[PDB]
């Protein structure tokens, strides 16, 4: 039916104004879970029902819960 966890656990460590559907919105304090890499410097995820991308430089990925 479903699948157990998808995405790494991550917290959003300032604010993030998504302009278009392809980058997603964060919040100071605000949890996301990252599918898949975009680039480098740059992250996808969902949040609210909106799935995007998004800089690492804005989230901070979470220590601790990570079964691969």
């Amino acid at each position: 039916g479903s699948s157990g966890s998808s995405g790494r656990p991550a917290r959003a460590k300032f604010d993030f104004k998504a302009q278009t559907l392809k980058e997603l919105p964060l919040q100071k304090g605000d949890i996301v879970y990252i599918y898949k890499q975009i680039d480098q410097n740059w992250y996808e995820g969902e949040h609210h029902g909106r799935v995007g991308i998004f800089p690492r430089t804005y989230i901070e990925l979470l220590s601790g819960p990570s079964s691969g």
